[PDB]
Order: C-alpha cells, then sequence, then structure tokens
C-alpha cells in the first residue's frame, strides 16, 4: 500500500496507479516568470459556514476535517471555476523539515507546509465521487504556511492532534472559522492538475493563493508526532506527506493578478 516512505512513496506510485505519470498531475513548481495574467478570471467568492465542520481524523497520510456537504451552506464560486463547488474537507501537507513541505513550490523555493480546500461542483455532479472522477469536477484551494508567529488559528485544530494521533482515530471538530484562516489577499494561481494523492485523478482546477500564512516552528512539528499507522500496529510517524513537483507538460499556469 503506498504511503510516503521510502519503499511505498511517490517515485513508487506509478506502480500503483499508472496516471501517476498522466499530463496533468499535480502538484508543480509555479514559476512565475512563465505566469500569465488572465483578464477573464473572476475574483474568489467564497462562503464558509462554520457550523459546516463536523469531524477531524488522521486517514494516516494527514489529518482531514470533514464538513457536511450535503448542503449548500459553505461553497467556493468564482475564480476560473463556472458553478458552485461545496466544501468537502480540509487538509495538510508537510515536510520532515521547515525548509521543505509545501507540494507546490514558487519559483524554486518549498514553503513550510501546504493548506488544501477541497470542494467539488454540486451544481453537476451527485456527489463528490462522481465529481472527482470529471475534469470540471473538483476545485482545490491551497494556502502556503510559511515558518512565523504563532498562528492562533490553528490552535483548534492542533488541541486535537493528540486525540486522533494514530491513524484511523477520530473526534468531533465543529464551530471551525475557516474564513479566518486565508490570508488578507486572495490573489491566486490557477491551472488544470489532480489530486496529489493516490488514486492522483486528474480531475482538479487548482487555485493556489499567493500570500502565505504564518505557523510558527513548534505548531507545524505537532503534525509531524502523528502517525501514519494505526493504534496496537508497529508505529510509524507521518514526519513528511508531500508529493513532489510534477512536470508541467504544457499546462497554462494563470494569474488574477497582475
Ligand atoms: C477524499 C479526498 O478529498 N481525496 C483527495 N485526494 N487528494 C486530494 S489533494 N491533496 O489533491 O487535495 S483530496
Ligand atoms: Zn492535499
Amino acid at each position: 500500500s503506498w504511503g510516503y516512505r521510502e519503499h511505498n512513496g511517490p517515485i513508487h506510485w506509478k506502480e500503483f496507479f499508472p496516471i501517476a505519470d498522466g499530463d496533468q498531475q499535480s502538484p508543480i513548481e509555479i514559476k512565475t516568470k512563465e505566469v500569465k495574467y488572465d483578464s477573464s478570471l473572476r475574483p474568489l467568492s467564497i462562503k464558509y459556514d462554520p457550523s459546516s465542520a463536523k469531524i477531524i481524523s488522521n486517514s494516516g497520510h494527514s489529518f482531514n476535517v470533514d464538513f457536511d456537504d450535503t448542503e449548500n451552506k459553505s461553497v467556493l464560486r468564482g475564480g476560473p471555476l463556472t458553478g458552485s463547488y461545496r466544501l468537502r474537507q480540509v487538509h495538510l501537507h508537510w515536510g520532515s523539515a521547515d525548509d521543505h513541505g509545501s507540494e507546490h513550490i514558487v519559483d524554486g523555493v518549498s514553503y513550510a507546509a501546504e493548506l488544501h480546500v477541497v470542494h467539488w461542483n454540486s451544481d453537476k455532479y451527485p456527489s463528490f465521487v462522481e465529481a472527482a472522477h470529471e475534469p470540471d469536477g473538483l476545485a482545490v484551494l491551497g494556502v502556503f504556511l510559511q515558518i512565523g508567529e504563532p498562528n492562533s488559528q490553528l490552535q483548534k485544530i492542533t488541541d486535537t492532534l493528540d486525540s486522533i494521533k494514530e491513524k484511523g482515530k477520530q473526534t468531533r471538530f465543529t464551530n471551525f472559522d475557516l474564513l479566518s484562516l486565508l490570508p488578507p489577499s486572495w490573489d491566486y494561481w490557477t491551472y488544470p492538475g489532480s489530486l496529489t494523492v493516490p488514486p492522483l485523478l486528474e480531475s482538479v482546477t487548482w487555485i493556489v493563493l499567493k500570500q502565505p500564512i504564518n505557523i510558527s516552528s513548534q505548531q507545524l512539528a505537532k503534525f509531524r508526532s502523528l502517525l501514519c499507522t494505526a493504534e496496537g500496529e508497529a508505529a510509524a510517524f507521518l514526519v513528511s506527506n508531500h508529493r513532489p513537483p510534477q512536470p508541467l507538460k504544457g499546462r497554462k499556469v494563470r494569474a488574477s493578478f497582475h
């Protein structure tokens, strides 16, 4: 089974999922010199209801804050999107050390971590499962985290880490102000890509914010104390869970800003 360890890591993924070498894989390196502004891009419209969050858990590959997507209370619209995309989950990627943990990298630079807000096209498809199999089915908002002062908006999440240390563990997580976690500026880059974890489906319209948010070194270290293994099973820490940048393959990276 896949993972981020030496024997089941990203370089080995093509062995289980041939699509790992697809033409629209994520993440990628964003080279600002090659980015083209597109006036046809609309401003992002983000409406998040704090009552949407339901639970947080350890999937074995990251922590997952799952939201109730039966309702249309939390949705993402605008940007490069056509229609409304319902909020589904929030998770985080990091590396074994502060100097290299983000999935997407900018001009050869890796941030310390990267937050992903996963949405699906509820306007066209019946469920996230089916949307995940369509080119225009998913939209993932990426937020870079860079080392800085402690971020009090992460406390709610970090306080639960011990209760979901083991893979499979979960605890109730509600009344979460996701919006306040985003940077003040929503300027972003967008390109067609895929999920960064198996099944690596190429159904994602990526929206990566340019402005990063802060996290202290102490805070980030807590996520590395999570295990990618289950209780009663041989232990292994989830010290790193980011996929290396993938070949752009001629895709166009667009900027919503000048
Ligand atoms: C259930 C679900 O959301 N699966 C995902 N797989 N990859 C994702 S990511 N890292 O590309 O946002 S989300
Ligand atoms: Zn992710």
